[PDB]
């Protein structure tokens, strides 16, 4: 599972209850664990493993003027050139030759040198943040696994699991049908350029304003027992709190050499009824304007991949399948390569980043014009949330689907695939249905 190789506890596991949820004991765990000791956290779903990993033991924190490594109050500053990856990958190592394990965030920024566009970011732009963490909990349906965990953790998993989790109070709605950074007429200028021949598909969003403070750890909760993710996360993070179920994998990089990346293209709504939803399975599954879409998204796919993988390993092993993802259902397709040895993980996360779904195609032209066409920095949202092991895993999830708190603000983020024939009112529309993977689960604090 995620514990294989390097990722090890000689600690004796803790069997899980029969009615106890690992979602909903690890993001009680995340309140409790770090109230009581004001200390920052990231939580990773992957693959039925939630892991909590709790406390900051040193940071790597990637800006586009400078590297900063972070320990016991001391900050190490370095200037860096080159591949962002090659600059965080080489700080990160040296992190995991301490612990087995790193976690992080990378902003949507961090793909931009790859193009030749990195002078286009203002000073001092975030890149990406990266930790080795004090403590680690692994939370599954079997068990609770430990990782370095002293006794106030013991103590914590010990009265949750005496007296339950707390109950999910009611949830708060919002209103996204107001457009007040005009996300329609930024569409129309997107199609007018695709007309005339500048590029393909670009994806565009707006950002979407709770006028409330959420507690974070509730809404994850509530909002996981509606959505089916291939990954999830809740952090607080220096001043970043962030949750978010991600449709998409970017990549993973398994320590035995295998690479998986998973694409998705298209959208329907999805919870609105099953013949209703089998109706928008059927039409996405034989539209083709979301299959052109998705062909041409898992040819890029193949491309990237064919440059990091050993000749002759790369491979379509689902290919079209609808994917259901809560509030919407996608087309999607799993690749499965072997990474070759001349490569590394870093190699394989730049190859694969951005994503088509967070830039468009070609992807050089979808990132330049998201710099004159979306709001910038994007940040956090449509890059990646990012677990390493000291044996060369890599796990990024796509970050979608996602709120986030910094300072006294608090927002939701969607967007939209834009082609030659889109309609401003349906890309709109479907902003709306993505963002219901969240608006109807937002728990006040
Ligand atoms: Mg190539
Ligand atoms: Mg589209």
């Amino acid at each position: 599972s995620v514990a294989t190789g390097a990722v090890s506890t000689a600690s004796s596991s803790i069997p899980m209850p029969a009615g106890v949820n690992p979602a909903d004991l690890a993001a009680e765990l995340a309140a409790v664990v770090t109230e009581s000791v004001d200390e920052d956290y990231l939580l990773y779903e992957c693959d039925g493993q939630w892991v909590l990993a709790a406390g900051v033991q040193a940071m790597v924190e990637l800006d586009s003027d400078e590297l900063r490594v972070i320990r016991d109050g001391v900050t190490r500053r370095q200037q860096w050139s080159g591949r962002p990856g090659a600059a965080l990958g080489e700080a990160v190592d040296r992190l995991l030759l301490e612990t087995d394990q790193a976690f992080g965030w990378v902003a949507f920024e961090f793909g931009v040198h790859r193009y030749g566009l990195q002078q286009r970011l203002a000073p001092h732009t975030p890149l990406a943040r990266v930790f080795s963490p004090r403590t680690r909990i692994m939370v599954s349906e079997k068990e609770i696994r430990l990782f370095d965990a002293g006794i106030r953790h013991r103590e914590a998993i010990d009265r949750l699991l005496a007296t339950g989790v707390r109950e999910v109070p009611q949830s708060r709605s919002v209103d996204v049908s107001d457009d007040p950074s005009g996300f329609r007429r930024r569409v129309a200028v997107a199609v007018d350029e695709i007309a005339a021949g500048r590029y393909h598909k670009v994806i565009l969003s707006r950002c979407v304003e709770v006028p409330f403070a959420i507690d974070f750890p509730l809404t994850y909760r509530l909002g996981r027992r509606h959505n089916t993710p291939v990954r999830s996360f809740l952090l607080q993070l220096g001043g970043i709190r962030a949750l978010g179920y991600s449709p998409e994998l970017v990549t993973a990089v398994r320590a035995d050499g295998v690479v998986i990346t998973e694409p998705l293209a298209g959208t329907r709504a999805l919870g609105r009824g099953p013949a209703i939803d089998r109706l928008a399975r059927d039409d996405l599954e034989s539209n083709s304007k979301e299959i052109v879409e998705h062909a041409i998204s898992v040819r890029s796919s193949l491309e990237e991949i064919t440059d990091i993988a050993e000749p002759g390993s790369a491979a379509v092993i689902d290919f079209m399948t609808v994917r259901e993802r809560g509030s919407v259902q996608h087309l999607g397709s799993t690749i499965r390569a072997r990474l070759d040895p001349s490569s590394d993980r870093m190699a394989a996360l730049e190859a694969l980043f951005p994503a088509v779904t967070a830039s468009g195609i070609p992807k050089a032209a979808g990132v330049e014009a998201i710099f004159r066409l979306d709001e910038c920095p994007r940040g956090l949202y449509s890059g990646a949330v990012v677990m390493l092991s000291a044996d060369g895993g890599l796990d990024a999830a796509l970050t979608l689907r996602a709120a986030y708190q910094v300072g006294g603000r608090t927002w939701l983020r969607a967007g939209a695939g834009i082609i030659e024939e889109s309609e401003p009112e349906r890309e709109f529309e479907e902003t709306c249905e993505k963002l219901s993977t969240l608006t109807p689960y937002l728990v006040a604090r």
